[PDB]
């Protein structure tokens, strides 16, 4: 048995000039909030040159 | 048995000049909020040159 | 047995000049909110040149 009372709460976003990259920004749960954040990442930024040559 | 009462809550977005990339921004759940965030990523940015040559 | 009462809630978007890329922006659930966010990504940005040559 649980009994919760959420009265007069404030979760308010006000922005003027803002660039963002935000995943889970504003979340409100009545009785519970579970968050599982497991991002995998296998990325590559490669550059391959064979026999480069620079001459003045 | 659960008993919840969500009265007078505020989740309000107000923006003026804002660029964003936001996945899960404003979420409100009556009794529970589960979030599973598991993005996979296998990306490539490659560049391959064989026998580059620069001469003045 | 569950008993929830969501009275006078506020989830309001007000924007003036805003560019965005937002996936799950404003979501309200009566009793529960489940979110499974599992985007896969196998992208390529490649460039291949064989025997480049620059001469002044």
């Amino acid at each position: 048995k649980v009994q919760i009372i959420n009265k007069k709460l404030d979760l308010s976003n006000v922005q003027s000039k803002c660039g963002s990259k935000d995943n889970i920004k504003h979340v409100l749960g009545g009785g519970s909030v579970q968050i599982v954040y497991k991002p995998v990442d296998l990325s590559k930024v490669t550059s391959k040159c064979g026999s480069l040559g620079n001459i003045h």
